[PDB]
């Protein structure tokens, strides 16, 4: 029985190509309108300039839409991002908020950001010809601060990955080279910014699906502490999971772009929509400090063996801050296995998988998502038996398939009194060496299509930080040298599991790609995560910044 | 086999005896040096004067400190609200922060606030002689603001309770009348605070806690939004439940007080020693404004019939605040039953009481609990037949005892979204009244000693906020007259199910007794629900 799921992909497919034929209509109709525009100038203005020819009137907001419409369409082309075009777009821009501070500025979101009229499907057959019915919160207060929401962009299917693709709308490529990831779960938003064809998007992130698409695609990204912006109207396959914190947040070509998407988001117009999220405005003067940092740092987390191109990002990011002036700290999260296996895992499928796999009945299971389906399916004592086996050559497998076991409320609540009592115990360790924030590597640089799903070890270095709820972003310092690359022959990995062997390929094949830093803060300290990213993209590639 | 638990009682009795000989000792001595000081002037001035007159220097914390240390020694021989002295505060009143914006201020703790050197017993045996390790965050932060924590104040055993006896310390009386409860669980802060004991308290609350003692006896009090402050360092008897979050916040005399502690206590040393807490300054421009308001009103949840002393308190509150040029709205959050019976009670008990059971094993059942721990002790299919034979009957008991059932991880999470959805539809309903604030009753008269364990559904009026998890507070607006006590006798209840009968026995005999109501403003909004508390306060009480 696959009529059901292919009568819904053909449907998809059908809306997806219809939303690119009125894109290329509107464009070709604005394009003969404006022969003389300078298009390429228009798109490489840095979001801070482009706000501020919008602001005086310099550039027109038909002339910024239609351009960026334009570019998306064609970046669209080789990477298979754009789900939908959102339609109503157009009597958005004609409505926009002159004072608003995204004035004019045309943004990409995510999937799963409901918004009037259109699908969030997730990828998953049963969300197909389902369309929201009101505008998420963000999305109104995006509206509401003048900017103009303007496609939909493709997720893996259910969100639960970090690579891109679907049975619905199909793959999503790296901009960089075909042949890899652009990482996910939000790498729709990855591919379509990494490639111009939108200045400013907004990800969701669970486990790292706004830090994986950003250093993929060579973009900025934070993922906020979970409750800093409003979850209300976004779609996800599972409801109700709060051991480990969902977090929503921006994606952009440079960092000043991600804190002005932050301003604009943290204002009255949110706050009032969304009483739920704490009233927290933007501190600038946090954010704008030039004061030295303490930076505490590790170059391998001894979970998730660092690619040389990881390892060599961090390092000279590491150097060039000491080298400013700052104070870099060597600090490590205590028991990283038991938050990654215990807690993450178990916060993430404490109900054995049953609420996630209602989603995949009578659904073809797109092949990114490995075996995660196949495993979740078996019964509690399988999981349990073939823990046992795995155990004393593979622990860390043995370790995840026990933890994605059901349980009852009462271990439900002694995990999550665990998970707040492992808060504590970095913040303890934090505070007792007197950080301000902390460096990290960042899984880079993208692995080959279809392996995120077959190397799940490595959300390591990023789910880490949902289970403590950090803020945490992610910022390009570097590209993968040759040199780098021929030493992925040499990569081994910590356990030598079937998780390291596809990470080593995976990687392989990547000279040229971007290579990340993670960049990470107390709870609710955004503005300080936000200055220390500006800190090491200022340091790491200054042309991005005024010079 | 209740040796352990025996003894754990000996050990508790016999160091709250040495702490209040302690503090007699300590008070005799100062009296005894200073003769002169006008203690009768110094105890009735209300915490602002206090304070100013601490920061000049027109008193001396010494003279504040130890005549607050005698009424406290006094007021507990009626009440039985003091479980612990903190006998290192001599050392912190010396050693007070001068420019602290509570400098000098004697503070009281509800027993659960972790303080170095002490048991948070919460009543249970298996917490007797387990000594804090250190100050929870509050009080290093009230330390911090130079005030000085001085002692424990009773519980009822686990919390878990409006009542206030555990088989350690015993039982805490109403101020206003012996045979009443104090309200509970912070009722040693409710007993003392209205007696003059204290001037400023904290309390926890996750059904009422803080609301139902300062109610009962005559005494202001805040619920703020769980996560408005910090729980790091309280000690609990359940761990990881995030259903319905614990609030922790103040109890005091009047409003003036509780903006005053939020404000000391909403300070970057909170924000530092507790990264996990929202940053929120408190917004004095809200807590000062006197802009009119759209006050959404209720005279009855249609759960719990009021009094007739809540209903006229109520509604004379609402009369003045329309006087007063406010817009009073009838509103009322729907799904009440559901919110309480379901979410609440669900979210309380998801695990079918198995962990808070735990904390019973050997030890006594205090008689304030009522049948609490019989009913959550069994099994899940038993729950379950009982809950269906009483439904035809008795449908309220039968949906309490049906949601006390333990249940799986996969209905957990369910159950999280629905109180997230519950949330977001109340917000809704009160947005399209453009409500700025709500006006609810709140339970009172104080109920006889022992039957808040044995009136469950009388939790309605606050629990739905702790549910909600939205800022509620309690404000004293009038005391129960003879006509109020006399049409008490015609009381029947929505349901007439054994809960609705004891109230109707438990409020008998109220007389001059304080009545509240309560004030309810939306998640985060601390600030305006005390600026409507504080224009209550003005009206009803000039
Ligand atoms: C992203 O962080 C992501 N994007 C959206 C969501 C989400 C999840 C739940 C509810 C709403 N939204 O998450 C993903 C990063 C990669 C990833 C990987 C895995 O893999 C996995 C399998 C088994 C055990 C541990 C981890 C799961 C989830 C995600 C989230
Ligand atoms: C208080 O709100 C209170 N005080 C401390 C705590 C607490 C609870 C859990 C963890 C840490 N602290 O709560 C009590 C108000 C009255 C009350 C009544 C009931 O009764 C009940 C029985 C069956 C079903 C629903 C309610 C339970 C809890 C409380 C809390
Ligand atoms: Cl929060």
């Amino acid at each position: 029985g696959r009529q059901k799921a292919r009568g819904a992909a053909t449907r998809a497919r059908q809306k997806q190509r219809a939303s690119l034929e009125t894109m290329d209509k509107a464009v070709q109709r604005f394009r003969l309108q404006n022969p003389d525009l300078d298009s390429e100038a228009l798109l490489t203005l840095p979001l801070l300039q482009l706000v501020q020819k919008l602001q005086s009137g310099e550039l027109s907001p038909e002339a910024v839409f239609f351009t960026y419409l334009g570019k998306a369409w064609e970046v669209n082309k080789g990477t298979n991002c754009v789900t939908s075009y959102l339609t109503d777009c157009e009597t958005q821009l004609s409505q926009a908020p002159r004072q608003g501070l995204l004035y004019g500025v045309p943004v990409s979101l995510k999937e799963c950001f409901s918004y009037k009229g259109h699908d969030s499907t997730l990828g998953l057959s049963l969300n197909e010809g389902m369309p929201s019915e009101s505008d998420c919160v963000v999305v109104q207060v995006l509206k509401l601060q003048g900017a103009v929401p303007f496609v939909h962009t493709n997720v893996p299917q259910s969100m639960f990955s970090y690579d891109c693709s679907n049975p619905l709308f199909g793959q999503t490529m790296n901009p960089w080279k075909s042949s890899k990831s652009p990482g996910g779960s939000s790498g729709g938003e990855g591919a379509l910014i990494g490639s111009g064809g939108s200045p400013l998007g907004l990800g969701t992130d669970i486990g790292g699906s706004i830090r994986f698409p950003s250093a993929f695609c060579g973009i900025c990204g934070l993922k906020p502490t979970g409750n800093r912006l409003s979850k209300s109207g976004l779609k996800g396959c599972v409801y109700g999971q709060t051991a480990v914190q969902l977090s929503l947040g921006p994606m952009a070509r440079d960092v000043e772009s991600l804190a002005l998407c932050l301003k604009a988001l943290l204002c009255e117009h949110l706050f009032t929509l969304d009483p739920t999220v704490p009233p927290l405005p933007f501190r600038e003067e946090v954010y704008r400090s030039s004061r030295p940092l303490r930076v505490g740092y590790y170059e391998t987390d001894n979970y998730t063996m660092p690619s040389p191109a990881m390892r060599r990002a961090l390092i000279e990011t590491k150097q060039r801050l000491e080298a400013a002036g700052h104070t870099l700290i060597p600090f490590l999260p205590n028991n990283i296995p038991y938050a990654l296996e215990v807690l993450s895992t178990g916060g993430l499928f404490s109900d054995g998988g049953r609420s996630f796999l209602q989603n995949f009945k009578g659904d073809f299971v797109d092949p990114c998502l490995g075996d995660l389906i196949l495993i979740l399916r078996l019964p509690s004592w399988f999981k349990r038996l073939l823990s046992l086996l795995l155990k004393p050559l593979f622990p860390r497998l043995a370790a995840f398939l026990n933890n994605m076991r059901p349980r009852s409320a009462e271990k439900l609540w002694k995990l999550q009194h665990e998970i707040e009592m492992y808060r504590q115990s970095v913040i303890a360790q934090w505070k007792a060496m007197n950080l301000d924030v902390l460096l990290t590597p960042m899984l880079g640089p993208a692995l080959d299509l279809n392996t995120p799903g077959r190397a799940t070890g490595a959300v390591s270095y990023t789910m880490l930080y949902n289970c403590l709820d950090f803020p945490a972003g992610v910022v390009p310092v570097t590209t993968v040298t040759a040199e780098d690359d021929a030493q992925m022959e040499l990569y081994k990995g910590y356990f030598g599991d079937i998780w390291d062997i596809i990470l080593k390929k995976a990687m392989k094949n990547s000279v040229g790609l971007p290579v990340a830093v993670q960049c990470v803060a107390l709870p609710w300290q955004e503005e300080l995560c936000l200055r220390f990213m500006r800190e090491v993209e200022q340091l790491m590639t200054p042309q991005k910044q005024p010079s």
